[PDB]
């Protein structure tokens, strides 16, 4: 038995992991799936939340509640990886492996936008297609907040996932930060924390949103100890291939 700690990315919620919690408890295993503030059904709305530990504090809450002698194995995609390694910074010790599957992995030799500036540099600025953006906050210092397009989500989120899981999504993706301005002025991870954690990465291949190019780059620039395919997921890989991300951190935890 491990304990899996699973942190959806921005615009999501504990519910993506609807499918992949009941594979790894029928395998044996403890499962939590978290909702970070004001994603999911947490009761706090985008407006209340202008930092990004402030948005981090549900899976921070988890963390400070892993009893001494246990440790957690961590699953993120997309925006998720950042709480991975803010929650790796905090309790390196608590963690045994970060998995970030289709991730930005934190690089403790970088400011907290890094991965942030190097994905407007590899990627077009028409790239999130019919998603909206709106600032927030104060006039004087605002917040940017997004929401997912109905296309974007169908072509290049869960192109292949069922229409099921495209309609729930749209039921229940609420609007987002990705908290730039916040992560500008952030301390810096460290290697003898964040640094100290074992890493693992999956890709999925056909993440349209995240291009395997890009999540390959996260890997040749920061490493990781373990790294898995899987060839046919895509960016909700949870969703498109439950079986395959379950078998992939059975695996890499085991
Ligand atoms: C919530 C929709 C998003 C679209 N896109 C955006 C923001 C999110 C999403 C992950 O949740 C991906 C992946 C990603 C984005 N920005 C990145 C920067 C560095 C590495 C990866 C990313």
């Amino acid at each position: 038995q491990k304990h899996f700690v699973l942190v959806h990315g921005g615009c999501l919620g504990a519910w993506i992991w609807y499918k992949l919690k009941p594979l790894l408890e029928s395998a044996g295993h403890k499962v939590t799936a978290v909702d970070l503030s004001a994603a999911g059904i947490n009761p706090r709305r985008l407006d209340e939340i202008h930092t990004f530990r402030d948005y981090s504090e549900p899976l921070m809450e988890v963390m400070a509640s892993i009893p001494p002698d246990e440790k957690v194995v961590l699953l993120g995609h997309s925006f998720g990886g950042m709480s991975l390694g803010l929650a790796m910074e905090t309790y390196p010790e608590k963690i045994s492996v970060a998995v970030f599957m289709s991730a930005m992995m934190p690089d403790p030799n970088h400011s907290l936008t890094y991965p942030f500036e190097k994905y407007n540099e590899k990627c077009p600025a028409d790239m999130m297609l019919d998603s909206q953006f709106s600032t927030y906050g104060n006039p004087e210092n605002p917040g940017m907040s997004m929401i997912l397009g109905p296309q974007f989500m169908a072509l290049k989120m869960f192109q292949n996932c069922s229409v099921e899981d495209l309609e729930l999504a749209k039921m229940l993706t609420r609007p987002g930060s990705l908290f730039f301005q916040d992560l500008a002025k952030a301390k810096k991870f460290s290697t003898e924390r964040y640094g100290s954690v074992k890493r693992a990465y999956i890709f999925c291949n056909e993440d349209k949103s995240f291009p395997v190019e890009f999540q390959k780059w996260f890997v040749e620039s920061v490493g990781a100890d373990k790294v898995k395919e899987i060839k046919e997921a895509d960016a909700m890989g949870m969703l498109s291939q439950p079986r395959e991300v379950c078998k992939c951190l059975l695996d890499i935890s085991d």
